[PDB]
């Protein structure tokens, strides 16, 4: 009876995930008819790759990347804009003292293995006139803090200034950064709900229904946001990514401004936006096949 | 001229490297007309993957993610037995106080991330009569000892018993753990050489003359095992993976009796372990195309 739909995050629950709990919480799932199931993903590229391959219908993932896999031939598809700007940063400790993203090179950043970082970090080190191939790169999964504070890795990408930075800093570690909009990468949108091809034309209504939903969820915390951010932090998953409360309200204060969308409803996608993106990465050949922004994304309402 | 030789590693260079690094410095590779340059994998999939690729022509990866690979398509195959035993634990911290793999139902458990270990913890969970379903695995990339010791996860599997086990202990950490030949998993070879077939077709002379070197540089550590692993040490790469001179020999004294062929020569292998493997994969359900032992590996001299 209840349509069961599967949901993975793109990293353990936090702040930005918020609107998708008060939705749970709130029964306007269950209102749609739907039985939505979030899972948290094993390793950090798991929302492409199964969405990908039609393992899930639902995810959610970075615009960059989902250009980057429709340039694999993979058919995945943007159908919502959640984090309408970038959060990556390329963090390190104060200590490192570093001028410029030319001075990663011969140096190992870390990386939690999602390929969307290397455009990033290459475009930030060759804007400042270092050689990326002399950057070395070093896949920590989850373990994105522990890279940088351990040592064994001068610096991380991946990391965010909504989450990661305020939660290095509330540790008392002194962490500096590199902003990427500050070295050619343009504003692209962190976080996109990601689905594929097949479901969005064989499914059509139930992805209408769960954004319905979705979106009310949003719709409420906005309206609602104390209440909304304690429905998060108890659904938190305390055992592998506890949260701190006063980390998690300045994220969500951050989060919301970029979530919005000035000129239509939350979600809605700007075809400008994907444009630039695409070319962005095909001017940096990281493109091998075509991608085209009318393939890239689509409207579920 | 010297034949350039791309060499990549399964993990940070460590005592199980010697051999290799051993065979650069005492000139063997220039002796067989060979330049070998080792590099480091950013990712820990990069082996098995970069080689299958034809991107790289040498690497160093794991007997049952030849199977898999292979079961996968990739044309990857086993030039040389390097470790002809299992090395990996499941670790834990000593609190946990695990009464077997069982316990692990409901937890989340560490991995780097490399898929045979996902083989691995699902028998040994499934032996001790537990829903591997339930467990939950996190990907940390090489941050192993992290995931463990920040409480960020229940237990860890990917941990090798003569390297982290270890360094957990000298850093202070009371470790337990469950060996995997101890709940149904077989003796399959740890670290196993690789190439892939175009390769092995095209550049048999080179492979032959890299394994002799390869060989030379091994049977000098076996009659200096101090001095190798000081070359080794020296060699290390101290920035991103730090080694400690008491752990590493302790180390090497493991590996010296796993890497040792008691009747045969170093690197040698057999259809038997192969056979076994794959039928334990096979049993399991974790093969996609049947994988046929024969063409899994090949001599290289
Ligand atoms: C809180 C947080 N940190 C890092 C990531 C990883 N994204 C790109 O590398 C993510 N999805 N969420
Ligand atoms: C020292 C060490 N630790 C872990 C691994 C990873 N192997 C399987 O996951 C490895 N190749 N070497």
């Amino acid at each position: 009876a209840l349509e069961t739909v599967e949901v993975m995050l793109d990293w353990y629950p936090n702040a930005v995930h918020t609107f998708l709990y008060v939705a749970i919480e709130n029964g306007y799932f269950a209102e749609e008819g739907l039985d939505v199931d979030i899972v948290f993903p094993t390793n950090p590229t798991d929302p492409i790759q199964l969405t990908a391959s039609g393992a899930i219908p639902l995810a959610l993932s970075y615009q960059p990347d989902v250009i980057l896999a429709r340039s694999k031939d993979l058919p995945v598809v943007s159908v919502a804009s959640v984090v309408r700007s970038p959060l990556n940063h390329v963090m390190f400790l104060a200590e490192q003292d570093f001028d410029s993203p030319a001075d990663l090179v011969g140096l190992t950043v870390g990386y939690p293995g999602i390929p969307v970082n290397e455009p990033i970090l290459k475009t930030m080190v060759e804007a400042a006139g270092g050689d990326y191939e002399q950057v070395h790169l070093m896949d920590v999964g989850f373990e994105l803090g522990a890279s940088i504070v351990s040592g064994r890795a001068d610096a991380v990408v991946g990391t965010y200034i909504n989450h990661e930075y305020p939660v290095l800093k509330h540790e008392g570690h002194d962490i500096s950064y590199f902003n990427p909009v500050d070295y050619g990468v343009p504003e692209y949108d962190e976080l996109v709900l990601i689905s594929n091809e097949a479901y969005v034309e064989e499914s059509g209504e139930v992805l209408a229904a769960f954004w319905r939903a979705a979106l009310k969820g949003y719709e409420w915390m906005v309206e609602n946001p104390d209440e909304a951010l304690n429905v998060l932090l108890t659904n938190q998953d305390e055992a592998n990514f506890p949260l701190i409360q006063e980390v998690e309200e300045e994220s969500l204060s951050i989060l919301l401004e970029k979530m919005e969308n000035p000129n239509g409803p939350f979600g809605g996608q700007d075809a400008e936006s994907w444009e630039e993106v695409i070319s962005w990465l095909d001017a940096h050949d990281w493109l091998e096949q075509p991608v085209v922004a009318e393939d890239a994304f689509s409207s579920i309402t």
